[PDB]
């Protein structure tokens, strides 16, 4: 579920 503070943001499985 994490993601990251960018754009793009990256979202993480968790």
């Amino acid at each position: 579920g994490r993601a990251t503070k960018s754009i793009p943001p990256i979202a993480f499985p968790d």
